[PDB]
């Protein structure tokens, strides 16, 4: 990867300015641990992260870039460079220019709603990045809809390994609360929580409603798995109203995949290699 220095990076990100894209600053949004600013290098459009002590904050930095050296899919974001200048660090990558699929889900900036077509292959890449992690002994840790990012072609790319641990328990619990396995959220490191976690993903896929809503009911999206097998609703009544295109048959198989998926009990639900099977059979 390239090293940049500091003063190359503040340079192309227009003195890194924190205001919108929208209003004619450099701001595309915020992660865990950053601001992500647009910059442009060599007329190529990037992606720039400015990064709880100064010596937690390196290896946590040093992982990005460590998972990313390692890990190279065309479902994976690439890290393009980095800013070694001790206090201040940067992480650049391959600009997405699609951005988010919770950004895409929710039509975000008057985006056109993603067609049932555009979601079944962006499931399908978001597996397929999975899939490698998994093979090559990686556990992401925080797979949610604002970790799977768009490209120039709607390709899903996986992204944010900050997180990402290789092959278990921990006293520092972290991910997102609402994508979380049960064991997770009891300190266990397994690939299986990550099945859990895309699970989460493929209900948002299906339905366009986020993983967490306080002004709702339910509040949990995972929770609609129970209203179903309780028969007090359907899947027909929570399909996202916002496509034209999408099949009882393809909705109902997707489904399924996300209801084996969200299994409480982590040895019943599937590994990702029988997750991308039956997505690559829902489109068959
Ligand atoms: C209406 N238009 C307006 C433009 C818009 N747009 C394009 C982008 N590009 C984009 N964004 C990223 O992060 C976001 C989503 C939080 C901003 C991002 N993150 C990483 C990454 O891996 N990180 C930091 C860990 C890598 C590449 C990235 N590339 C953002 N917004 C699409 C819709």
């Amino acid at each position: 990867f390239h090293s940049f220095s500091f003063y190359e990076l503040k340079n192309v990100t227009n003195n890194f300015d924190e205001r919108p894209i929208s209003v004619g600053g450099n701001k595309m949004g915020e992660g865990g641990f950053g601001v992500v600013y647009k910059g442009y290098v060599n007329n190529t459009t990037v992606a720039v992260k400015k990064l709880i002590t100064t010596e937690e904050l390196k290896q946590q930095f040093d992982q990005e870039i460590k998972v990313m050296a390692k890990c190279q899919h065309e479902n994976l974001v690439e890290l393009l460079g980095f800013s070694s200048d001790g206090d201040d660090l940067c992480l650049v990558y391959v600009y997405m220019p699609n951005g988010s699929l919770l950004d895409r889900l929710s039509c975000l900036d008057g985006t056109p709603p993603l067609s049932w077509h555009m979601r079944c292959k962006i499931a399908q890449g978001a597996a397929n990045g999975i899939n490698f992690l998994h093979e090559n002994h990686h556990i992401h840790r925080d797979i949610k809809s604002a970790n799977i990012l768009l490209d120039e072609a709607f390709t899903a790319k996986i992204s944010d390994f900050g997180l990402a641990r290789a092959s278990v328990m921990t006293s520092r619990i972290v991910g997102t609360t609402a994508y979380m396995a049960p064991e997770a959220l009891r300190g266990e490191i397994t690939p299986k929580s990550d099945i859990y976690s895309f699970g989460v993903v493929l209900l948002e896929i299906i339905t366009g409603l986020p993983a967490v809503d306080e002004h709702r009911e339910p509040q949990l999206l995972l929770d609609i798995k129970e209203e179903i097998e309780d028969e007090e609703k359907t899947i027909e009544d929570y399909i996202d109203k916002k496509m034209n295109d999408a099949d009882s048959t393809s909705v109902e198989a997707m489904y399924s995949v996300a209801s084996q998926c969200l299994h409480e009990k982590k040895n019943k639900r599937p590994d990702i290699k029988k997750v991308q099977q039956l997505l690559q059979e829902m489109t068959a």
